[PDB]
Order: C-alpha cells, then sequence, then structure tokens
C-alpha cells in the first residue's frame, strides 16, 4: 500500500514535523473580515480560528448572519462538512439556527465538555428526556429522545423544533468521548469505528444537509475526521486507489477553512487512520 510505504518512510527518518511545516507553509491564506469585525468578538472562542469569509456559514437572519462555521466542499469525494467551534454560551442558538437552515442531519462532537480540567464548550443540548432546551433568540425547542453511552462514543437521538412553524427534525448527536487530553489514540480502531457509525446513519449522505463537525476549535480533531472519511471514500471511488495523496487532500480542504490538523502528531494519526481504514476494507 503505497501511502503505508511513505508513511514508514517518514517515521523512519522522523520528518513528521518538517512534512507539516511544509503543509502550514503552502496552506491556502484568505480574508476573515467578517468573523474579526468588532461585533462578532463575543462570537469567537479563539482569537487565531477564524472563518474565511468565502467559506462562511450564514445565519438566516437579517442584522448579524455571523457564526464561526466553515463550509468545507469536497467535489471529488462528493461530500459536504461544516466545521464550526464548539458553542459558546451566547453561541448555542446560532449553532443550532444553522443545523435547522442547513438541513444537517448529524451533530458530530469530538471533545468532552470538560477537558484537562477546562470548559471547551457550552452544555449546547439537553442532558435529561424531561428537561428541554429553548433557544429564545433563535426561537428554537430541543429535546433528548434518547441516548445509547458505548465504549468510545455516545450517540444521543435529538428533536429539533421550529418554534415558529411548529416542524420538527430528528438530529443525530454522535459524540466521542475518548479522545486524549494529551496527544492522540494510540490506535486508530475506536475512531474509525465512530466515523463509520456516523456513516451509519445516513448523516454524511447527499440526501441531507452538511454534517456539523466540531472539537474545541474545530479544525483539530475536526479535521482528522473530515480528512480522514474523504480520503477512504476517494480510495473506494477512484481507478487507482494508491493516487489517493492526503497531503493533497488536506491542502484542498484548508482552502474552506484554516488550522485543520494542529500538530504532526495529528497528521501522523490522519495517515494511521487512513491506512488502518483501508487494510480493514480491505
Ligand atoms: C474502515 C472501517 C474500520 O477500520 C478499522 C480499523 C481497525 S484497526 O485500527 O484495528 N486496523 C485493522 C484491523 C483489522 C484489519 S483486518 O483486515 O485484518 N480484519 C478485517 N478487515 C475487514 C473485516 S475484519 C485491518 C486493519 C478497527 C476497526 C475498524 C473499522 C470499523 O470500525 C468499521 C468498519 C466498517 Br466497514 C463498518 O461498517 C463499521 Br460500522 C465499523
Amino acid at each position: 500500500m503505497e501511502m503505508e510505504k511513505e508513511f514508514e518512510q517518514i517515521d523512519k527518518s522522523g520528518s513528521w514535523a518538517a512534512i507539516y511545516q511544509d503543509i502550514r507553509h503552502e496552506a491556502s491564506d484568505f480574508p476573515c473580515r467578517v468573523a474579526k469585525l468588532p461585533k462578532n468578538k463575543n462570537r469567537n472562542r479563539y482569537r487565531d480560528v477564524s472563518p474565511f469569509d468565502h467559506s462562511r456559514i450564514k445565519l438566516h437572519q437579517e442584522d448579524n448572519d455571523y457564526i464561526n462555521a466553515s463550509l468545507i466542499k469536497m467535489e471529488e469525494a462528493q461530500r459536504s462538512y461544516i466545521l464550526t467551534q464548539g458553542p459558546l454560551p451566547n453561541t448555542c442558538g446560532h449553532f443550532w439556527e444553522m443545523v435547522w437552515e442547513q438541513k444537517s442531519r448529524g451533530v458530530v462532537m469530538l471533545n468532552r465538555v470538560m477537558e484537562k480540567g477546562s470548559l471547551k464548550c457550552a452544555q449546547y443540548w439537553p442532558q435529561k428526556e424531561e428537561k428541554e432546551m429553548i433557544f429564545e433568540d433563535t426561537n428554537l425547542k430541543l429535546t433528548l429522545i434518547s441516548e445509547d453511552i458505548k465504549s468510545y462514543y455516545t450517540v444521543r437521538q435529538l428533536e429539533l423544533e421550529n418554534l415558529t412553524t411548529q416542524e420538527t427534525r430528528e438530529i443525530l448527536h454522535f459524540h466521542y468521548t475518548t479522545w486524549p487530553d494529551f496527544g492522540v489514540p494510540e490506535s486508530p480502531a475506536s475512531f474509525l469505528n465512530f466515523l463509520f457509525k456516523v456513516r451509519e446513519s445516513g448523516s454524511l449522505s447527499p440526501e441531507h444537509g452538511p454534517v456539523v463537525v466540531h472539537c474545541s476549535a474545530g479544525i483539530g480533531r475536526s479535521g482528522t475526521f473530515c480528512l480522514a472519511d474523504t480520503c477512504l471514500l476517494l480510495m473506494d471511488k477512484r481507478k487507482d486507489p494508491s493516487s489517493v495523496d492526503i497531503k493533497k487532500v488536506l491542502l484542498e480542504m484548508r482552502k474552506f477553512r484554516m488550522g485543520l490538523i494542529q500538530t504532526a502528531d495529528q497528521l501522523r494519526f490522519s495517515y494511521l487512520a487512513v491506512i488502518e481504514g483501508a487494510k480493514f476494507i480491505m
């Protein structure tokens, strides 16, 4: 397997840091003028993680359509993703407005609410069936329908209601709870399992709006998810599976959102995930 041989070559020469820096250098650079506007200061979690203006998701509300979220459109793989930041206390309503407006089926969460003893995002979904959430600013209701807690992840059924029209939708919350506080998983097994469980639900399928993916910043673990998914999809489609270049696919993705894959460790893991995912397929 061509990319596995490249993987092993980088490992032997210990050049993960150098390969990653090269990608960082070649990465696209686009304006984030809307994100930087003073009125949107409280709508961003990190100063250095902003959506490009050209691929940003726009809220269908007049006056301030801003949400820190980007549409990643992969033409060849025929797959779209919305990467966003973990909702802030003040952007929970915005978050679900987007989900509603973009006709999303699935929400993918790759972080725990608290990690390393700090809050990484707001508790933006109901933890108990009988305690529903109403978001007064965007006029939406959210109800926990069911919860399935597994070893490495948790799946939730949620009902999102548009209070204006009384229209309701079922939303699937896929929450990966076992990403380590430091570094990356030792084995891609559980991550790949999770990815394909997301796939199974139809949440990544063309008959629905784009999946909404987030970690804390919505670039690191988020990037790994999308990147692996796209690479594996490409290997299935192409006449020559060995032609799938993960660096090229990642550079392609970076045209839509900055900072996908934060460390050389994450890049290495992405490779691993694609390689191991391929060998399973087989
Ligand atoms: C690409 C999907 C996938 O890739 C994986 C890789 C691992 S792994 O990291 O342990 N690596 C691994 C493990 C086993 C093999 S193997 O080829 O020797 N065994 C099998 N291959 C196919 C069926 S049984 C090759 C590589 C574990 C589990 C998975 C797995 C799944 O979790 C998964 C796969 C499918 Br297809 C699916 O529908 C669902 Br749901 C989950």
